[PDB]
């Protein structure tokens, strides 16, 4: 019978306990996937799976923000672009003297008066 | 030999089945790991190997557009300079009478006529 | 104890080494946990723990760039608000002829001089 006992007793180390052998490991998996704290702050505390499912909610949110300032450039970019093309028209000179609008030029009234 | 068949037996309900023991812990975990259905909408169906590859690619593309939008504001951010140190001048007041440019005023045309 | 040795050796096929059974299924989630080559390219490299902690700082900076980026779109919108509500005047015809302003409407100055 001593050689079963031996084979025996070499499974039982084997599969150990919640500290050692395969039943340590299979704990330890556990322990990282589903987590210790769930209102942890580190990954490993939240647990594997609960990290995975926050990183998923809140790419989705930044998402949405990007799609949303996204839009609000390009009515950004249209409304620089009328802006733009409107053919304002800048300061007259500041001299003490009187000017009029002529193909572009502001012209001394002066010329005319 | 009832000892070993004591022993033996208490390893059998120890390692377990796929749904008890050390085999069904193991079982959970390559089922939370792989998924059930890949195009499924879940964590649990899509697995975790799945999930952090999908979460990874999205993460990159946001990364990508938000590149993108900041090069597209820093445009924007130039335009709108230009346009404010332009020195534009406002719309001359509506009362029925002529005015010219000078000195940042508008005057009244009949001042000098 | 032919049924012994029987039942012994069904349990050490049943745990199995690094590369079958219970053993082997463990090893395998305890490699894909902890990952190959850390500065690895693949999530299987990194490990699922190093990906889903990585993807989690990723998401975490493209967000502080989108936030930084909706208050600068935030101050784009206003300094548009205001070129827009200025009341700039544009060009007056470009035709040999001297203008002057008078509601809304660019007048010949001839009609005064
Ligand atoms: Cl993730
Ligand atoms: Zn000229
Ligand atoms: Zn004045
Ligand atoms: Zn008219």
């Amino acid at each position: 019978v001593s050689g079963l006992n031996n084979a025996v007793q070499n499974l039982q180390v084997e599969i150990g306990n919640n500290s050692a052998g395969i039943k340590g490991q299979v704990v330890a998996l556990n322990t990282l996937v589903n987590g210790t704290n769930p209102n942890g702050s580190t990954v490993e505390e939240r647990g594997l799976t609960n990290s995975i499912k926050a990183n998923e909610t809140n790419i989705a949110s930044v998402t949405q923000e990007v799609n949303t300032a996204k839009g609000n450039i390009s009515s950004l970019q249209g409304d620089v672009q009328a802006l733009q093309e409107a053919g304002y028209i800048p300061e007259a000179p500041r001299d003490g003297q009187a000017y009029v609008r002529k193909d572009g030029e502001w012209v001394l009234l002066s010329t005319f008066l």
